[PDB]
């Protein structure tokens, strides 16, 4: 139970119910690398569905019941055997308690039953960590899974701008977006409408260059990785299963020719969106999330594991590297055509 809870000293930066947000921290005194991980867990987009979430998913809307510690797993593990990539880094787990895909900038008030402060939570965590050693960092990797992976895409450049404006231009900010790269595709039998409604409910904010492209009322576009990624300046590594279970869920998929063609076309479209993403890991598996699973080391694409690919990415950010690839996208067209896919 190696990561210790700190509730935010600025108690106006809150979870949905107005309780303070926070972060779990395990410092590594001999390290200038910082990993800030954004938890996922869907979202809620109106009073009624947020009230439902508060009844049965309250840890995602409140800190009142959070434990004092959490165990770092996968990329958050400090054990080299579990985390070949960054086992010696300073580790931060930021709980998702804003239900806004990390985009919100709205306080609880006379007119708002809930606070949606995901974007401000990240910025407040960063600011408070600067007093705890982040000021000496050489690399800040903002990582996240599921809604947290989309959160990376929405927030990585804002973290880079925050540190520049605070006078730390030497800290290299990078993103690792796991399982947050979705397609606004046709369903097999309204995802984009729920986000459009959510953005208004949350006062959601998107990266500036993406906002300027799509403009007022169209900011929902920036929640889709293939549209927001080209607008970003920070290096971002994209991890995405080609047949992501959450993508299939929103597509109303739960095998005859129509569905076979649908699934194959989904994998093809996902692969196509990653063709010009130089740092990516996209196995042909039906699964969801990878980076904080203890067995995250097991999956390989073209014989290369994700921890290896991430290490190769670090080297590339010091022309391609002999035997140390960073772009790893499966080409086989059906779930589990890659033998290293997770079993479940
Ligand atoms: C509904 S269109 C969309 C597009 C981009 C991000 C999101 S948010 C989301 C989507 C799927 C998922 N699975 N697990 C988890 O946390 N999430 N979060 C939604
Ligand atoms: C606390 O956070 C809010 C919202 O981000 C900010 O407006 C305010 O200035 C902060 N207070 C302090 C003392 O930093």
């Amino acid at each position: 139970e190696d990561l210790r809870l700190h509730l935010l000293l600025n108690t106006s930066v809150t979870c949905n119910d107005g309780s303070p947000a926070g972060y779990y921290l395990k410092e590594s005194r001999g390290s200038r690398r910082w990993l800030l991980f954004l938890e996922g867990g869907w979202y809620c987009f109106n009073r009624e569905n947020c009230d439902s979430r508060y009844d049965t998913m309250r840890r995602l809307m409140s800190s009142r019941d959070w434990p004092r510690t959490r165990t770092g797993t996968g990329i958050l593990s400090s054990q080299p055997e579990e985390n070949p990539y960054w086992w010696n880094a300073n580790m931060v787990f930021i709980p998702y308690c804003s239900s806004d895909v990390w985009s919100g900038a709205s306080s609880k008030s006379e007119k708002n039953e809930y606070a949606f402060m995901g974007a401000l939570i990240i910025q407040e965590v960063v600011r408070e960590l600067l007093g705890r050693g982040l000021s000496g960092a050489k690399v800040l990797l903002l990582a996240g899974s599921s809604a947290g992976g989309t959160g990376v895409l929405l927030n990585v450049d804002r973290v880079a701008e925050q540190l520049e404006k605070l006078g730390y231009p030497a800290i290299q900010v990078r993103g690792l977006a796991d399982s947050g790269w979705f397609l606004d595709n046709k369903q097999y039998r309204a995802p984009t409408e729920a986000i459009r409604r959510g953005i208004r409910y949350w006062n959601g904010v998107v990266p500036e260059r993406c906002r300027r492209q799509f403009q007022e009322g169209e900011e929902w576009n920036c929640f889709f990785g293939y549209k927001v990624y080209p607008t970003l300046r920070s290096p971002v590594f994209v991890v995405q299963w080609l047949f992501d279970e959450a993508q299939l869920t929103v597509d109303n998929v739960h095998v005859q020719e129509g569905l076979r063609l649908y699934i194959q076309n989904l994998g093809r479209e996902l692969r196509h969106t990653l063709k010009d993403v130089p740092a990516s890991f996209a196995p042909a598996c039906l699964s969801h999330e990878i980076i904080i699973r203890s067995h995250w080391t097991d999956v390989q694409v073209k014989g290369t594991s994700l921890p290896r690919a991430l290490h190769c990415w670090d080297r590339s950010l010091h022309t391609p590297l002999k035997g140390c690839p960073v772009h790893l996208v499966d080409s086989c067209p059906w779930p589990h055509c890659n033998p290293s896919c997770p079993t479940g």
